[PDB]
């Protein structure tokens, strides 16, 4: 078999980016990204894309018109399409399709959802394929052109390996076969949950960590790197923060949960349940630290759940606000990415007593008590910090749940502030 | 400044001996004396026949023995005439034998606070106490030694502490490059090694968490293990599912780790670290409950054999291995065991199960011995010889049906020649 026209069905930071990479590794095969929202479609076809995404314009602009499309003609897309994506929809796929298509999920969770799709069609030539996205936000177009692996997962059927194959073809324009991993729909459904996972404990153990740095007197970013060192271990995803944030880790992980107790497995349901519980810990311990350490004007930089993207999807910033609303403090949040009225819708009166937009850092910090710093923007550490403190109420603290302010604590001291840093005394 | 000519080592065990071996074989100019209350054990490091099973140690041994490396038991001697002592109530032995300028270092992770605690004891009665912890591996002992990832050193940030530190570093310096050396304060690397070690342990009930979950859903574990490995985030290593972590350290570690967080009172990160126990126990009663299921839910009286007794390969170490507790497990339901381990000397497994060992305790001298008449088969621990023994020959002499039951997926490849020979072969994290 060979694939000559795709489908998408979601235009969001998953379906968007990476069918815009294909069709630009794929001058061959011509890419239809179709959404039934209306307004995203066509700031898909805009100057201004609906997502911030380092460098995808570019993507999107080299291959866009020619072989990658933006409609929201869905039923048409999917009738035309050899393979469809999926980033109650398998009715839509039905309702148009004929012959042989390849239907793939892409999506985490729900957890049995390729297994939930293929029953559908056995209840009315379709092929049900799994194959999770690796990418993260952020760095999107890095990860989709040089992933570190690709998972397909299929039947172990003649029908199911012709399909696995199918898109193995498609992915070996750039990807090469030695990344590629074929295996079963569920082996490929469990390991992608798992990964998140692991990936997420990382985050909750380091910050498990840096909870005893502060009580004992110990540096994080020093024992980190210590432990990082053993390459049984690795140097990546040590970084102490607020808190994991983030469409994927918590879904995923309490997807996880769930699924351990649906199979009577209650002890590893309680094991993955305090990756959890560590890092809601962490919140509340660094919001604690604020309200404590000011025995009010607060500035919030940074509103994403990273940097480099305007999502703030499950964004520890939300949380810390909140708890800090709940205490009457009057916000400034500044985000160089995130849009204006998500940050309101986020925050839902209240919102309308405590929480002020700024448009820049300096107008948030203008006349403020203290500093909080939830995002790891680059931005933040290049700021003009005599400046800020010029114009800030005295006397001005810091709050650092990024560890962005390390090697201005000097600087940052003897101009005046009083600076709390997550994972320090 | 400082120079360490001559270096007492007050422990002749896993991690004294093998240490201060490296050490006399990389500084041929400094005189290691590496000293025990134990004659027994410190006239074996002086025999051909060395106490402890670690692969080239006795080639790194006999290469500077009697030259710069010697073991004695007269300890106040080597103390006194020290200026480094390592140690792997033991700092009052220190004091009555020694004058002027000394170093004393902590190289055992717990008690959590052992170096805090021995400055104590110096200041109420010249001496400095640095910090710096093992990170050697039994069974890759020497090869771990001579090429770390790091060497971690901590002392006070003092004038004294300082010199104290490079004067340690110095002595590395002979064949660590001075990136993989880092240096800190006292706590700061007392908590690092506590914490790597539960990082680690922590890989392998999270791995061990999803063999589990692969074996209830028919998915397999070295193959989801692999798709996981292959994101340099997370890393391929300590991702091999088995019957459950043992060793001195990794248990004791992670319950010192959950000690202090609740002296600390922090008890949703003793909680958060207390799981991974909780899991490695899991693990392992689940193991055994497998087996006794698969053999008609009884094991009385029938013949079980126990392949590796060791808490990993290549070491004739015990401590806390999982063939301990799967023994125990099993003689319980009245299983009449057969033991074989190719390093673990016979008289160390007897003290471990301990009446009930005279009864159903069986040490075999070979792994042909110990199947020979068997119901089942139960492989521990790794060791490399399991994967090439005559499975042919075992069936022979195994009561049928003959079972397998795999707890460190060493007869991995081997699951068609296995089965069609007539084996019914039961694998950790795999249905
Ligand atoms: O050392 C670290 C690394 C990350 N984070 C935080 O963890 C969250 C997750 O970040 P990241 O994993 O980079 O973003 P995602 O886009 O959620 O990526 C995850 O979720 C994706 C969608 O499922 C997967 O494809 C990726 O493999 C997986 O990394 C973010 O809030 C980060 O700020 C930390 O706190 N410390
Ligand atoms: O992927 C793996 C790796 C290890 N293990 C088991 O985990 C236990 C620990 O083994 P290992 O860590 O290899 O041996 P140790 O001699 O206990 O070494 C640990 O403990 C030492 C003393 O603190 C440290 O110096 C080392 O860095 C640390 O690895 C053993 O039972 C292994 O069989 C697994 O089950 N799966």
């Amino acid at each position: 078999f060979e694939i000559k026209k795709i489908c998408c069905i979601g235009a969001g930071y998953v379906g968007g980016p990476t069918c815009s990479v294909i069709a630009h590794m794929c001058p061959e095969i011509r890419v239809t990204v179709v959404d039934v929202n209306e307004s995203r479609i066509n700031a898909w076809n805009s100057p201004t894309l609906p997502i911030y995404e380092p460098g995808l314009k570019e993507v999107v602009e080299s291959c866009r018109g020619k072989n990658l499309f933006f409609s929201t003609n869905i039923d048409d897309a999917i009738k035309e399409a050899d393979l469809v994506f999926i980033s109650a929809c398998a009715r839509r796929i039905v309702q148009n399709s004929n012959g042989y298509k390849i239907v793939t999920e892409k999506s985490t969770v729900p957890v049995r959802a390729a297994e939930s799709i293929r029953r559908i069609f056995d209840a009315n030539n379709l092929q049900v394929l799994s194959n999770p996205e690796f990418l993260a936000e952020g760095t999107a177009i890095k990860d989709l052109k040089n992933p570190d692996r690709v998972l397909i997962g299929g039947d172990e059927t003649p029908e199911g390996q012709r399909a696995v194959q199918a898109l193995c073809a498609v992915y070996e324009h750039w990807v090469p076969r030695e990344k590629i991993l074929t295996t079963n729909t569920w082996s490929s459904e469990l390991s992608k949950l798992a990964a998140n996972a692991f990936l997420a404990q990382r985050i909750s153990s380091i910050n498990s960590i840096s909870a005893l740095c502060e009580a004992t007197g110990a540096d994080v970013e020093e024992v980190a790197t210590a432990i990082g060192m053993d390459q049984r271990i690795g140097n990546k995803f040590l970084k102490a923060s607020v808190g994991f944030g983030g469409s994927c880790f918590q879904k995923d992980v309490l997807n996880l949960v769930y699924l351990c107790e649906a199979l009577n497995l209650p002890e590893v349901a309680r094991y993955w349940q305090q990756v959890i519980d560590m890092n809601d810990y962490q919140r509340r311990r660094f919001a604690s630290r604020i309200i404590d350490s000011l025995f009010k004007k607060i500035a919030i930089l940074g509103f994403a759940f990273k940097k480099d993207t305007g999502d703030t999807r499950e964004s520890s910033s939300i949380y810390i606000s909140k708890y800090l609303m709940d205490e009457g403090a009057h916000l400034h949040i500044y985000d160089p990415k995130v849009p204006r009225e998500q940050i309101v819708v986020d925050l839902s009166d209240q919102v309308s007593r405590l929480v002020t937009i700024s448009k820049d850092p300096y107008e948030a910090c203008d006349g403020a008590h203290a500093v909080v710093i939830c995002t790891e923007w680059d931005m933040f550490k290049e700021l003009d910090y005599e400046r800020i403190h010029k114009k800030m109420l005295k006397p001005a603290f810091i709050f650092d749940g990024r560890r962005v302010l390390d090697g201005l604590h000097n600087e940052l001291q003897t101009i005046g502030f009083q600076i709390e840093t997550i994972g320090k005394k």
